[PDB]
């Protein structure tokens, strides 16, 4: 019974919004589904303004966790019978699930879109049958760009309440899925704590745990320790596994030439008991294993990119790419099998050489779904990682990468704190919408729009209700002007009442309202 | 007298980093030129780092101002006599100046490449001859990529004291260039503090003192009164001015459907004139004027983009692009007469629009260096503007923009503090080496290198002394582990010694050393 305090409300984190849900049938079993968005209530006769929402069910006691609302759709699948319950089966048998309707209606998208970029395996929808808490999302280029937080302990800091808080507070300023990335104490109570209360996505890297199911010594792990790991987290919920199973004996030489060597946690794993025993990757071996146990939960799989780059010098190297080549070997294994499949991805990347890394992943795996880290386009700042990880992502997202894992300011220096966490999760969501305008995905640019016109109208307060973080936009107004009256004045202190240049277009355009520019 | 205050350090912004100076000799004259670089002193038998410096002289009293190291250029190429007094005059008699000499060496590069740059009008050489404090920079495409940080006061906040801190403060963090925008009060005094104290060129707008000087009614503004105003900043030594030419009566009505219509401060000034009298933009008619106070001086013209796009709704629209082609006319005539020039860019753009950006301005204004305002690639963050903007920065600095606006966190909030000018400064020298990265540039990846090569080594000290905020990364780090002995471990708190992929990677290469990766 940990020690949980609760996260600021919806309300204080987001002033004149409120939560909704859209309702919709799910005709086949006539299951209700409710659909979250949030709304903004604007001023000055503008329609309320209707956004996404991950934040999930508000002020639910921890200890209690979230209402179960897949139960009923889980159910009813159960008693008709399938040899597999993954979303990529049922969409090949040209099924719509309760799930795809929710993350059509969630993307404003048609069922049988989504149906079929599931079938076709360019979409995935991470939904473990035993995560009943789950509000359905979908990952895929043809959808809108997703973020994902990762949390969790290690040995050195850290405790299953600030771990639980962490989650809430990603989720609500816009993570799309988080990790339960964990390796210190408590592993699996931390997860379980996470898994019931999280209304998105959980996924893990199982190789951690089971690093620390044999006391931290690699030669010890095998694939029967692993498969035991794989059970465990499966039957708690966890919604897709990272797994290195690309990290083959013969790559691991490519790596010797490196500045950073190998920089993945679980791959540097991998590849310490490879060459322990000079034996193939257990995972890779085992591959098929994997995916009998992944059938019977629906866990997706993020195969890891455990060679992927660690320095600007190391970015598309023979042993990154060699690995990404085996990864669509196993992504096109797993699809024989209807397993949902989503690929990770770099690291450390030039801009220059981040498109060879889509039109490689793209063609190599066949248009599964991609899940970058990042990526960092120079070494030079550490602290700021965000930033230089802000702008890979956003650029890889713009080139069709699906899902882009964050970058917290701690990136190389220590674990990520709740501060650290919000800060990575609104730099990524800037990416995120950024790489949605420049596939001029559908509707994307009316946020945009929309907090334009309250700037050139001066409706302050709808301005910073519309923002990704409407109290640091206003408080940071308020520093120089935190009067009433200037959340109405037609300027800042950036220019003043006399310079305002939107003030300026404000009087040209009343003067042209009487007949036009043409007069003096 | 104001209370001039000092900030912190060299020594407390860069530990392990000395100022160190290279002596070159200007062969044509016998000058002896030192140009600034800094040095980071590194352990374990590496060579000591060389980066680039704009901190310019340090502990320097305010009141007494810099020494006027480019005195004797001046004053021997004066007693020579020379009938224009530009770079790019200098460059086309096949003259290689100091100022050539200073730039070519601070950028390891030949001294006739620098002079067949600004002679082409490819690269500027911001340097007005009566700023005999100026350390010489250069900007342009095929030169490491430029920042500016914008300072000033405005009629609503700040003070002399605060804005001489601000551009010793933006340069101590890597600003290449300053522009003093104030608004408010005591214009001509704060420059003239700013001028004598900076090291680093500065631009204005002189539009702006124009207006003041005619107490705010812009329908008093005319050429006679600007000329003044140029004359005035001229004789102080700004080293370039933006001049909204291309804001043409005409391109006026292409404006009025635009959702945030004219943002340009100066723009929004000179078209309130152009509808108020129904003529012709009264800098645009002056140009060939305007050239001949240029050439007197050496003061550079960033011709500006005052109807560059203020929302994404408005990115790439009609008038943008109108003004654009008479960027390239007023650039070309500019150089009839060997005036230096520069263009104005975008903006708010989301990605997709950015390389159309910089097609059409290095095609119609004939390669001219392009000095952006970002681009924002989203509106939906204020308070995030240096984030959303680094993204368009990095981009479009990729493609070959030479000079990036600095957005700061307070970009459509308030004024900029000092803590917001430090944001800003890093974010875009994150954005401008990205750049350099992108483009190949010689040696750029060095820096990248010889962090990464601290990183994997877990030389924590010279990692941090190697980055662009050393003190931030080396407090973050210390946030969760600060006893002296984390210096030197090979782990940090986000996995933990048994889970860190560096160490393993380590141990890795130290079992391979006997005779490599084939046995067990
Ligand atoms: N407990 C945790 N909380 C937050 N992020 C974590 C985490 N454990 C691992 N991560 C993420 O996983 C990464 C692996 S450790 C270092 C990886 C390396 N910097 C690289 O370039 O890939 C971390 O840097 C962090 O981004
Ligand atoms: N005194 C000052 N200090 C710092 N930046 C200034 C400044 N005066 C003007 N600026 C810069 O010039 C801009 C003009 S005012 C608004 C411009 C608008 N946001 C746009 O998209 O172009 C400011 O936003 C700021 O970026
Ligand atoms: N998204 C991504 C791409 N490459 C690595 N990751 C993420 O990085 C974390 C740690 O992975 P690893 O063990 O490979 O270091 C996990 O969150 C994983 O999804
Ligand atoms: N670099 C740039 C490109 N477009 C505008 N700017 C900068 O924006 C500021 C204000 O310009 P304006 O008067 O056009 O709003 C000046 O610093 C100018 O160089
Ligand atoms: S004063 Fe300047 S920064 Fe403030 S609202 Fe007006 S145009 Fe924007
Ligand atoms: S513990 Fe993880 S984050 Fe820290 S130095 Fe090692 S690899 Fe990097
Ligand atoms: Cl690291
Ligand atoms: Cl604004
Ligand atoms: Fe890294
Ligand atoms: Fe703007």
């Amino acid at each position: 019974s940990p020690d949980f305090q609760p996260i600021p409300s919806f309300e204080e984190c987001f002033p004149k919004s409120t939560k909704e849900h859209k309702e919709v049938v799910h005709e086949e079993s006539g299951h209700v589904l409710k659909v979250p968005f949030r709304r903004v209530h604007l001023s000055g006769g503008e329609p309320a303004f209707d956004n996404y929402d991950t934040s999930g069910p508000q002020n639910v006691n921890a200890h209690i966790g979230l209402a179960k609302l897949r139960k009923e759709w889980i159910d009813r699948r159960e008693k008709l019978g399938t040899p597999r319950y993954t979303q990529m089966y049922y969409a090949k048998q040209g099924i719509i699930t309760e799930e795809m309707l929710y993350c059509a209606t969630r993307e404003k998208l048609d069922p049988e879109f989504v149906r079929s970029e599931v079938a076709r395996g360019r979409a995935i929808i991470p939904s473990n049958k035993k995560h009943l808490e789950l509000e359905p999302m979908i990952v895929g280029r043809k959808f809108l760009v997703k973020v994902n937080a990762n949390i969790g302990n290690s040995a050195v800091a850290s405790s299953i309440e600030e771990e639980v808080y962490k989650v809430q507070w990603a989720t609500m300023w816009g993570a799309d899925t988080i990790m339960d990335l964990s390796t210190g104490r408590h592993i699996h109570e931390t997860r379980e704590w996470i898994l019931r209360n999280s209304a998105v996505p959980v996924g893990t890297v199982p190789i951690y745990q089971a690093l620390e199911k044999v006391d931290g010594i690699a030669e010890n792990l095998n694939w029967e320790v692993f498969r035991e790991t794989l059970i465990e987290q499966a039957e708690q919920g966890v919604d897709y596994f990272t797994i290195h199973a690309g990290v083959l004996l013969r790559y691991i030489p490519l790596t010797a030439k490196r500045l950073t060597g190998i920089v993945s946690r679980g791959g540097s794993i991998h590849a310490k008991w490879c060459l322990a025993y000079h034996k193939e990757n257990f995972a890779y071996e085992h591959w098929d294993d994997i995916l009998d146990i992944c059938n019977q939960y629906d866990v997706a799989l993020s195969i890891g990119d455990g060679l992927r780059p660690g320095s600007i010098y190391d970015a598309n190297d023979t042993a990154q790419f060699a690995e990404l080549l085996t990864q669509g070997e196993l992504t096109r294994r797993a699809w024989e099998k209807d397993v949902q499949v989503m690929n990770e991805g770099p690291g450390h990347v030039p801009m220059h050489k981040i498109p060879e890394n889509m039109q490689k992943q793209l063609e190599w795996c066949n248009e599964a779904p991609f899940y970058t880290l990042g990526p960092l386009t120079t070494d030079i700042a550490p602290g700021y990682d965000h930033i230089t990880s802000a702008i890979g992502a956003a650029n890889i997202g713009a080139l069709g990468t699906a899902l882009l894992c964050y970058v917290t300011p701690k990136e190389h220096l220590g674990l990520p704190n709740r501060d650290d966490v919000k800060a990575g999760v609104i730099a990524y969501k800037i990416a995120a919408h950024a790489a949605d305008l420049a596939k001029q995905h559908p509707h994307a640019q009316a946020w945009d729009d929309a907090l334009s016109k309250a700037r050139f109208e001066f409706r302050w307060m709808d301005q910073f209700a519309l923002s990704l973080d409407p109290m640091t936009a206003m408080s940071f107004h308020d520093e120089t002007l935190p009067a009433d009256g200037a959340k109405v004045a037609h300027f800042c202190s950036m220019c003043g009442p006399k310079f305002c240049s939107m003030k300026i277009t404000e009087d040209i355009r009343k003067y042209a309202e009487e007949n036009g520019y043409g007069s003096a």
